[PDB]
């Protein structure tokens, strides 16, 4: 009885020393079933910040939707994919302003005071 993967607390009762996320930022109703199926969650060490977050969420759903460019409707994800690629993203912060990652993130091209 018992188990082995319970949640809260470790061994006896805990989880892995990372945090799971499960908010993510949906432009469109595009990257939001897809977006979703590709990254539904996602495991945070307390040392990961919002550049790792970013540059694996972007990996994984690029891992995950490789053949973008074959949909035409899809296609335009690939210039942007590429533009965000090239150097200017996603900028994401907390309720605040200060880059961190919380329960509650803002991820998007625009600054905190935007």
């Amino acid at each position: 009885g018992k188990k082995v993967e319970f949640n809260d607390k470790p061994k006896v009762r805990k989880i892995p020393s990372t945090r799971k996320i499960k908010i993510t930022f949906a432009l469109d109703a595009t990257f939001d079933s897809v977006l979703s199926k590709a990254c539904s969650e996602f495991e945070v060490d307390k040392d990961v910040t919002l550049d790792e977050l970013l540059d694996v969420v972007l990996d994984a759903v690029e891992s995950t939707l490789s053949p973008c460019k074959e949909h035409d409707v899809i296609g335009t994800k690939v210039c942007a994919l590429l533009d965000r690629l090239a150097g200017d993203y996603v900028y994401l912060f907390d309720e605040g302003g200060d880059e961190v990652i919380a329960p509650r993130m803002y991820c998007s091209f625009s600054a905190p005071d935007d």
